[PDB]
């Protein structure tokens, strides 16, 4: 009888429970986009998680899309992250870094030399983007040259190697939520005619090349991949998600990864006519550990673990507001309510001051 509190062997790591802290952008980086002691407190408070996945962290300057998100490209950023991984480990936890490149979800004001954001195809996102001068229309991104794709892969590889020097236990590739890798995956955002567009094998090529590079830095059992098959976030949608994401799930098996992590969009059932990509399809296709996420509770999480539908369950919103979420779930305690107005930016309030039981 396994449940949310059962231990799990994740490669060489013993996880004390099946509860994962999902990656959560909090936009509280310091000067130079460097993590600092307040960030270390925040993650240290949550070290009872079976595994923490740290917030999306840009692997290279062009991969930033929102003010004040941390990076993992500079020595100062490695040193600030070391504060965080030191604290997590002192508190008996385990933490992977989520490696990010936003692709077209950015603005020139956030890019080096005021350049265009890069993408598979020159398609401006709809709406507005936050900059250091407030909100502005998105611009049309530049479509990467075929010859530039090795440089993207190398930026992810270096980001991964910097994460290893920062003392993380592993890394998660952010291939979800309409960021650069997802922009290549999905046919709504990828109109390319080279070997990185068209057929699914081509649209998955960036993800597979990034994963191969990262597994040359980390033991593969310390490398995870996140997908979000039915999100519509950031204007990024695929016309045949079952075929696209089922293919990806199988194609990742060669790498013997730590896990596949599925963010199950909250509106999937009500949007369209029903869920077009049952997570069970991906569970059957991917031969390793599966993390599921999206609206979980004690009762939903226990159910998926008991019936072999997933191995780990990640919680986002509840970990914002409940630093001791595992303890609270275990004893059916009250749960603190998350305050969205302090999700992003700021200081201790809405970050490290949510109370423990
Ligand atoms: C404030 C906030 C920030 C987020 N930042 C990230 C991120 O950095 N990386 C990511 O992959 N997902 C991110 N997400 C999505 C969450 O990881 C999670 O998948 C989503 O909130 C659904 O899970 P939940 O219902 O348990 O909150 C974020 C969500 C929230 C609420």
């Amino acid at each position: 009888n396994i449940n949310l509190f059962s231990s799990y062997q994740l490669g060489e790591l013993e996880l004390p429970n099946r509860i994962v802290m999902a990656p959560l952008t909090r936009s509280r980086a310091g000067e130079g986009n460097v993590p600092h002691q307040l960030n270390a407190i925040y993650y240290g408070q949550r070290a009872s998680a079976g595994l923490i996945i740290a917030e999306a962290t840009q692997v290279t300057p062009q991969g930033q899309g929102y003010p004040h998100t941390p990076g993992i490209h500079s020595p100062e950023q490695v040193a600030g992250w070391k504060l965080v991984t030191d604290t997590v480990h002192q508190q008996g936890g385990r933490i992977f870094l989520q490696l990010w490149h936003v692709g077209r979800i950015s603005h020139p004001d956030l890019q080096p030399d005021g350049g265009l954001p890069v993408a598979p195809s020159a398609i401006a996102p709809k709406g507005e983007v936050l900059t250091y001068e407030g909100k502005k229309p998105y611009v049309t991104p530049r479509a990467l040259d075929t010859s530039e794709i090795p440089a993207i892969v190398e930026q992810y590889r270096q980001g991964a190697a910097n994460a290893l020097a920062a003392g993380f236990d592993g890394v998660e590739i952010h291939a979800a939520n309409g960021y650069l890798i997802d922009q290549f995956l999905r046919d709504g955002t990828n109109k390319r005619t080279d070997e990185y567009g068209g057929a699914i094998e081509n649209r998955a090529r960036l993800l597979l090349e990034v994963t191969e590079a990262i597994t040359s830095v980390w033991d593969s059992q310390r490398v995870g991949v996140r997908l979000s098959p039915l999100t519509t976030l950031n204007g990024c949608v695929d016309s045949h998600p079952l075929e696209t994401f089922g293919y990806v799930a199988q194609a990742l098996n060669r790498f013997n990864l730590s896990y596949l992590h599925i963010f199950e969009a909250i509106d999937a059932d009500i949007r369209h006519g029903g869920t077009v990509v049952p997570t069970s399809h991906l569970r059957d296709r991917f031969t390793g550990t599966l993390i599921v996420n999206g609206g979980y509770t004690r009762e939903k999480g226990d159910t998926v673990i008991a019936n072999k539908a997933a191995d780990l369950v990640a919680f986002g919103t509840l970990f914002i507001s409940n630093p001791d979420l595992p303890e609270r779930l275990e004893v059916n305690a009250p749960l603190n309510q998350a305050d969205p107005t302090t999700f992003y930016g700021g200081g201790e309030k809405g970050y490290t001051d949510y109370p423990f039981l």
